[PDB]
């Protein structure tokens, strides 16, 4: 039985469009995912987040569920489309009211609210104007952040600017398998830069408008890249993918410069002239901790998410697989954490996302048994604890997710929740893993 450090944060995570529902209620306007999901062939079975888990109406019950599970923190995203419809103009108070009430309820329960400003639900109007490949979007994101800070700053002390910008830029504009569904390598690289810029401008605005004790951060899905063989070519491959998956963001955000090799690898695609003088300094803002998302490692040797790395080829990492068919490999998380500790020694780490999808089902007696999810989480928590033992500064872990929800292009076909959701009724059924995880969050001990 392993014991986690004094003060370790135990929470769960969700995203606005994935759980909220009420897509066309109280002033909210369509985001890129609303458009993308209603587009034939884009999302499995034509599923949309119109209703999702109906969290917008069941928010009270969900917070109470968090309390019963003894969670200390709740990571959620703010729907830009609700707070500032269209991505420009004045704030919509009714939109902000939903989060005021939510945050207030969390606090009343002794649960620390952690808000992510941007979790992919870009207002469609900003996409109509160019989306992330267009510079103005970054400036608009900063204004939105100031609006959010100004309204919720007194109740929410932990903030995250962006969640997994890699997926947003490369899957959204590179391979187009995510909203808005575009496919252009340069567009994807411009999007990456503008996400870097937006993040910076946002942290600047957060720093400026929030109390002096608030915590600002960014959530990155750090790809842990490994080579198929020892070949020297496979090592070059690892470098290319690491630069595209991680350093294109950690470079500017944490070091104030794009890695030279990345610039070199993409020289055939672009000259990065859209990186205006001073953009890198703006993207490089002081953070209180880095949010890390991890699920599985990467094994390597006009329409892809890796512009400039066509010479490379990916492989299925070894290990059992989840419903997503992603390899289960706790070691990937341990190595990943050590890498980060080595590269950014002074940067406290928080696992803002980790979990697994399995084909759960509610039996005739009303129970949902997910022993496989219990194993996955336990195994990854052990890797985390091990990383901590060896020196890594990890301060928290957020299980993805509290509720089964709209898993983007996969629709509702993938269940990641600690709590099962009967979609037609919206009924929540805590799974066996919820009961097990509750014990870990109450004792701080991992059996
Ligand atoms: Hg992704
Ligand atoms: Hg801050
Ligand atoms: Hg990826």
């Amino acid at each position: 039985a392993l014991t986690f450090p004094e003060g370790f944060l135990w929470g769960s995570a969700t995203a606005s469009y994935q759980i909220e529902g009420a897509a066309a209620e109280d002033g909210r306007t369509p985001s890129i995912w609303d458009t993308y999901a209603r587009t034939p062939g884009r999302v499995r079975n034509g599923d949309t987040g119109d209703v999702a888990t109906d969290h917008y109406h069941r928010w009270r019950e969900d917070v109470a569920l968090m309390a019963e599970l003894g969670l200390g923190a709740y990571r959620f995203s703010l729907a830009w489309p609700r707070i500032q419809p269209t991505g420009r103009g004045p704030a919509l108070q009714k939109g902000l009211d939903f989060y005021r009430r939510l945050a207030d309820e969390l606090l009343a329960k002794g649960i620390q609210p952690v808000a992510t400003l941007y979790h992919w639900d870009l207002p469609q109007e900003l996409e109509n104007a160019g989306g992330w490949p267009e510079r103005a979007t970054a400036e608009r994101f900063a204004e939105y952040a100031a609006i959010a800070a100004d309204a919720l700053g007194d109740r929410v002390k932990t903030w995250t600017t962006l969640n997994e910008p890699w997926c947003s830029a490369f899957l959204g504009y590179g391979s187009g398998v995510h909203a808005p569904g575009r496919t252009d390598p340069v567009a994807a690289l411009r999007a990456a830069h503008h996400l870097n810029l937006g993040h910076g401008l946002a942290v600047q605005a957060l720093r400026d408008r929030l109390p002096a004790d608030a915590q600002c951060s960014v959530t990155l899905n750090i790809h842990h890249v490994r080579p198929l063989t020892d070949s020297d070519a496979d090592a070059d491959a690892v470098r290319r993918i690491d630069a595209l998956a991680n350093r294109v963001f950690t470079g500017p955000m944490l070091q104030g410069a794009y890695p030279e090799d990345l610039v070199k690898d993409t020289a055939g695609l672009t000259d990065w002239s859209f990186v205006r003088d001073g953009d890198l300094r703006l993207a490089h803002q002081k953070l209180d901790f880095l949010g890390v998302n991890y699920y599985s490692p990467t094994l390597v040797s006009a329409h892809s998410p890796w512009p400039g790395a066509d010479r490379v080829a990916f492989h299925q990492p070894p290990g059992e697989t989840t419903a997503m068919g992603w390899a289960v490999d706790p070691s990937g998380l341990y190595e990943l954490l050590r890498r980060l500790s080595s590269d950014f020694p002074a940067l406290p780490l928080v696992i803002t996302e980790n979990g697994a999808a399995f084909h759960d089902y509610a039996d005739p007696e009303g129970n949902v048994n997910d022993p496989e999810r219990i194993a996955y989480v336990r195994d990854h928590l052990a890797a985390v604890h091990r990383a901590i033992k060896d020196g890594s500064d990890v301060r928290g872990y957020f299980l993805w997710s509290l509720l089964d929800n709209f898993e983007w292009a996969h629709g509702y076909s993938k269940r990641f929740g600690a709590v099962y959701v009967d979609y037609p009724t919206g009924t929540r059924i805590p799974k066996a893993s919820a009961r097990w995880y509750a014990e870990v969050a109450r004792t701080g001990v991992l059996p």
